[PDB]
């Protein structure tokens, strides 16, 4: 006999529809969602490998790379960060991290745990790092790797990347980039920009379900991994082993770990959607949507965390809480009345701003208009003395 | 302008239905599959936490534990092994691993990478370790942890666990058990058996989609983690942080990483299914199915890798390839003609046996009978000189 089953599992599962307009996760399309519904395949099934290959092709397209070592880590976007750090750094290696958001702080935490010698350079959360600042810091610290956040979803800040790789390469340094919140939202060119290691998030701009993380490393980064003195700490995302199963190398595929079939089907479909519309058009649609958002916020008298428009990530915008305002009072009204997701702050924006994402299925003019409408109605009903 | 999209993404996604009767992944039910279809929820949405709690309850039920630190790692089963090892071991700590299958070999590899002092004890792949052998090894090596595979999917071997925890505890040793292939297939009692750390697989007996790993640690194992000298190497599965977000502790939940909502909804529904039928009944159904399998294989003149029925894991059976026989020709015929998954060998059974799973939605008498039929017809059509 067994201690009895829980009563909480007697009710049916009910998950409401929501208008997911925070900085992640985004709304997935019906097509992407129903893809998860296919048969879970065995590790060496031909149709799994074929889907995996289509994903790598899709990934090379969105990263704009020809990297053969393009694959996925079986984890959320944190695991992509974890993988770059555990594979590219040995104990004692110097890593330079430019820190002006929460993701870089996570990267510091991870590099420490992996026993790297962590060199940081601080900056304001609302202004990027200059080529000069970075060049200087690289010269000084002579790091094996530089980590940069491309689009920062804790602030709404976009980091220019042109020229950075070149400098890194001048100094025997790998450039690793976190493109989780930026990819498919603004131009990105892994190869043109000399980037050695990049990852995105499924559940951000792509509108894919979370849990699997697209990744790409350059032949240079790859050769650095092949030549390490010691095994990397984590078998699960050892990129030699994982790349082998993904068919990235001139080697027969060996069982490594069971991949999330269903998440792969969905990622594939999300990649097809962007391939069908085209990168340029998606980026342009998201840029327009940002503009409509900025205008509408202006008319309400609301300020934007990243003040200079030149510096703004289109896909995530911090809306500053005005003085008298309870942010959570607005957000809950939004959800209860409009099923609208009005997300709060994180890191730099914690307690200071709400965060609006333009990602996945809400990257339309109509969606942005509805957001502005529901946000306004929500602030209005909730703080009747606010003046627009 | 962008280098053009891949043509491979222009075709619709087409995944065939298959009768998934290898040792993983299993067929998920329609209910479980369509649950993935729900809205991807934000990390602090109430309905996510509610579903997470139901999962914990379902987990305590199938593990038969009252552990508060019952939760999921965001990875496939390997990540659960990774988590146990990185959390419970510090650099230099002695871990004892009893090695007679591939999973223990993986645990050796991981423990090495995490800088443990790995002690091993070998055994035949087709016979379990005795209490005497294990007690002796524990006494000798004085390990911080003992790792055991419960059900071995590479062999079809079932390891008796009664008495092992007691011995470990007499010696200040933690018992960590891999129940990936055994859970819900045979009786298991985490608490009664004095086990401190356990994980299963979603895509094995449970009939849930792969990519998320149920886990439970004892208050003892928990206190060990709270008292470590150094941070664990992997932030992503740091169990103090992950258990916090899962609400395992007397602490307010902090953002750790984005969990796979869709995989959680599915797991929840797989847990509800087994809760509705009950553990005892599911275990008895799988035990009968194995008997039917054994009988049918006997009639065909076919040998079973684990010879003594006393030692067999009901959910995975190794079918020895007869002398003249091309295992893969049989398997492909089975798929092409019956959509039947006849899996090959792994580790101990590599090139020696096929592997039949009794897991997920194929744990029925009718499914076993069809397997026997399809298998036989496939051997027959493919090797006309084989004698039954
Ligand atoms: C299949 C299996 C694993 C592997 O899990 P993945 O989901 O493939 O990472 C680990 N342990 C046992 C006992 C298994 O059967
Ligand atoms: C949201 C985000 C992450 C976190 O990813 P998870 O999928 O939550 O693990 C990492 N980097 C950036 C830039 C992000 O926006």
């Amino acid at each position: 006999k067994f201690t009895p089953p829980p009563a909480s599992l007697r009710n049916p599962l009910i998950i409401p529809e929501k208008i997911m307009m925070g900085p992640g996760p985004s709304n997935c399309s019906k097509r992407v969602l129903t893809a998860m519904t296919n048969t879970v395949l065995s590790n060496f099934h031909a149709e799994l490998f074929r889907t995996m290959d289509e994903v790598k092709d899709g990934l090379r397209y969105i990263f704009q790379t020809e990297n053969r070592a393009t694959m996925c880590v079986s984890g959320s976007a944190h695991a992509g960060m974890e993988a770059m750090l555990s594979n590219l750094l040995e104990e004692g290696d110097r890593v330079l991290i430019a820190v002006n958001g929460i993701w870089a702080e996570r990267a510091v935490e991870m590099s420490e745990r992996y026993g790297a010698d962590v060199r940081t350079i601080e900056g304001p959360p609302d202004r990027p790092f200059s080529l000069e600042t970075l060049a200087r810091a690289i010269e000084l610290h002579q790091p094996k790797c530089l980590f940069l956040t491309h689009g920062d979803s804790s602030s709404g800040l976009l980091q220019p990347l042109e020229g950075v790789g070149q400098i890194c390469h001048q100094h025997d340094c790998l450039l690793i980039v976190d493109a989780v919140a930026s990819l498919c939202g603004v131009p990105f060119y892994m190869d043109k920009w000399e980037i050695d290691a990049v990852y995105t998030g499924a559940q951000k701009v792509l509108g894919a379900p979370p849990g699997i993380t697209p990744i790409s490393i350059s032949p240079k980064a790859l050769d650095v991994i092949r030549n390490r003195r010691t095994k990397s700490k984590v078998f699960y995302w050892d990129l030699l082993l994982l790349g082998n199963y993904w068919g990235c190398y001139d080697e027969p595929k060996r069982y490594h770990h069971t991949v999330a079939s269903n998440l792969i089907f969905a990622l594939r479909e999300a990649l097809a959607q962007i391939a069908e519309e085209g990168l340029e058009n998606q980026i342009k649609r998201r840029i327009e949507c940002a503009q409509i958002l900025y205008e509408g916020l202006g008319k309400m008298g609301l300020d934007i965390f990243v003040k200079d428009p030149r510096h703004r990530l289109p896909t995530v915008t911090g809306i500053m809480i005005p003085k008298g305002v309870d942010w959570w009072k607005v957000s809950q009204y939004a959800m209860n009345n409009f099923s609208l997701e009005v997300q709060g702050g994180l890191g730099p924006t914690f307690g200071k701003a709400w965060r609006v994402g333009i990602m996945g299925e809400c990257s339309t003019v109509q969606k942005i208009q509805f957001y502005l409408y529901g946000f306004k109605e929500s602030l209005k009903a909730t703080h009747p003395d606010y003046i627009f």
